[PDB]
DNA sequence: CCGCTGCCGCGAATTCCGTTTCAGGGTACGCCTGATAATTTGCATTTTAAATACCATTTATTGGTTACT
């Protein structure tokens, strides 16, 4: 759908294409993400 | 036949500060079924317009008349 429209799809249009209610799509989008490692260097210098 | 090379380990200052909390894998689909997580009623304890059943010590009405502008 992104290559067809040439941009990113809004959740409403995506919901239209999957034939599912908007809230279901939103719930899946928020569930999807995976946890972040506690050792990721947040400081530019790899100290902190 | 006890010498030298070559591997692999190990280590390299101190506080603060700053900052974008941030992204990237490229693989299917439709059944039965039990398995929870939702939703529906009744029964224990309060709290009940109040209603109720006794003790209580402290003014109220009081018992008014005998003196007298």
């Amino acid at each position: 759908m992104l290559q067809e429209m040439g941009r990113e799809p809004t959740p409403e249009e995506l919901a239209e294409r999957m034939l599912m209610p908007e809230d279901k799509i939103r719930k899946v989008l928020k569930i999807a993400k995976e946890p972040i490692s506690m050792e990721t260097p947040i400081g530019d210098d790899e100290d902190s």
